[PDB]
């Protein structure tokens, strides 16, 4: 084994927090003083070589099944069930485009250390305190269309999915091309379709969506350009922002 591995023993599975396929998740306490997040997994490793303040950290593993996965613990959850849920009303534009920049600075990280996430969206990401946000679990509507059709998955389809992921962030969790099932989404975004611009949403928000949606995955910007362009959206690309009725 190596330094990973921990005793079984030396956990404390308490309360359940999610219902998976091929597994569960659980929180608990670790060597007695430390909280963390348990992924339980029914009958290699990105996350070792991988750390990051916006990558969700690995604290140790069981290799012997019953297998643990422990994890740090992220207080509330999924970015998608955030947004779906009591606060994610009052969001606005700028809490959604630095929780973007945060997806974006884990992203650059991975893209700059050589690595694919293959499953970049919404539900992948988990807030914890202060609106932070992490990348997390290293689905054609998020896919890039040379993922989804000839599996060549890169940094680039990650790109792709990162657009389809902002408009999830400004739509406040709605899943994307509404009212299209996979079969007409994949034969329409070949055809050139791109989803619209969200309703109040800045063209320069939907602009930068569509520079991740270019077919040519070459074209599409780097994680380095997304990260820098939405920490600093609101003084050099939209400095006379005011806030809507719903962003
Ligand atoms: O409050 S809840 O909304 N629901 C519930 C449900 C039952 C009781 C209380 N509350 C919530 C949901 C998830 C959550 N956190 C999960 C994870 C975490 O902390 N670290 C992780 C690392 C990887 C990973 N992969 C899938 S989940 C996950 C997590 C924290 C709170």
């Amino acid at each position: 084994k190596d330094a990973w591995e921990i005793p079984r023993e030396s956990l404390r599975l308490e309360v359940k927090l999610g219902q998976g396929c091929f597994g569960e998740v659980w929180m608990g306490t670790w060597n007695g003083t430390t909280r963390v997040a348990i992924k339980t997994l029914k009958p290699a490793q990105v996350m070792k070589k991988l750390r990051h303040e916006k990558l969700v950290q690995l604290y140790a593993v069981v290799s012997e099944e019953p297998i643990y996965i422990v994890t740090e613990y992220m207080s509330k959850g999924s970015l998608l069930d955030f947004l779906k849920g009591e606060t994610g009303k009052y969001l606005r534009l700028p809490q959604l485009v630095d929780m973007a920049a945060q997806i974006a600075s884990g992203m650059a990280y991975v893209e700059r250390m050589n690595y694919v996430h293959r499953d970049l969206r919404a539900a992948n990401i988990l807030v914890g305190e202060n609106l932070v946000c992490k990348v997390a679990d290293f689905p054609i509507k998020w896919t890039a269309p040379e993922a989804a059709l000839y599996g060549r998955f890169t940094i680039k389809s990650d790109v792709w999915s990162f657009g389809i992921l902002l408009t999830e962030l400004t739509t406040k969790g709605r899943v994307p091309y509404p009212g299209m099932v996979n079969r007409e989404v994949l034969d329409q975004v070949e055809r050139g379709y791109r989803m619209p611009c969200p309703p109040e949403c800045p063209e320069s928000l939907h602009d930068l969506m569509c520079q991740c949606w270019r077919k040519e995955p070459e074209e599409r910007p780097t994680f380095e350009y997304l990260q820098a362009f939405l920490e600093d959206y609101f003084t050099s690309t939209e400095p006379q922002y005011q806030p809507g009725e719903n962003l």
